[PDB]
């Protein structure tokens, strides 16, 4: 797989994102369907954290199936990963609700892991271009005062670190240079988020059942 992936706006009409699904799939799908969304135009955009705690797991994992759903790994696909990689520990993925995989019926289990491998094919960071506009998705953050397309990075920080938000949530507010808007999950929060050129929809959705879409483009 390769860390950064760049989508081309032009190629769609309408482009959103969403956050943290963690098995929330009927109301993805319900979302989608109040909006308006076209899979044959449209295109969807996802900060990773598809699976555990939620119920509906295998059904949001296998939207990376699907031309119109583009995401980016979060820390719970690669605790998945590696809890099933051969080498693997799967304490940390219990521990952080993974055990929906154990649970699975034999058909199932077994499409599960072959989504799991097609899962560490994702990226760690999206970038889109949009009218003249530059939006990056990454998970948890963009450990960098600047982006840089390609620019090596610790995969953990993207997917892990809360430093960034932990700070503009204390007035400790500052710009990422490289794009025009950061798109991040993984950090819940009662109402989308907006620190600088940073934004964060993580509304909890598998906790209350609030789930938030952006329209990044059309309309
Ligand atoms: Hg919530
Ligand atoms: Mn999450
Ligand atoms: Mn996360």
């Amino acid at each position: 797989m390769r860390y950064y992936e760049k989508i081309d706006g032009s190629k769609y009409r309408n482009i959103w994102v969403v956050g943290d699904l963690h098995g929330c799939y009927t109301n993805l799908m319900n979302k989608l369907d109040t909006i308006g969304f076209d899979n044959k135009k449209d295109l969807l955009i996802s900060v990773g954290d598809l699976v555990d705690r939620g119920a509906e797991n295998v059904e949001c994992l296998e939207l990376i199936t699907f031309p119109w759903f583009r995401a980016v790994r979060g820390n719970h696909e690669q605790m998945m990963i590696d809890g099933l990689s051969e080498r693997g520990n799967v304490n940390h993925w219990l521990l952080n609700g993974g055990g929906w995989f154990f649970n699975l019926d034999y058909d199932k289990e077994i499409l599960a892991k072959a989504l799991a491998h097609k899962a560490d094919e994702l990226p760690l960071i999206i970038e889109l271009v949009s009218k003249d506009k530059k939006y990056v998705i990454c998970h948890a953050d963009y450990p960098f005062d600047e982006y840089e397309f390609g620019k090596p990075v610790d995969h953990q920080q993207v997917i892990w670190n809360r430093e960034r938000i932990s700070n503009s949530q204390n007035g400790i507010v500052k710009e990422i240079k490289g794009a025009d808007t950061f798109i991040f999950g993984h950090t819940p929060a009662v109402k989308p988020l907006k620190f600088a050129n940073q934004m964060y929809i993580d509304t909890g959705a598998v906790f209350c059942g609030n789930l938030t879409l952006i329209q990044v483009q059309g309309a």
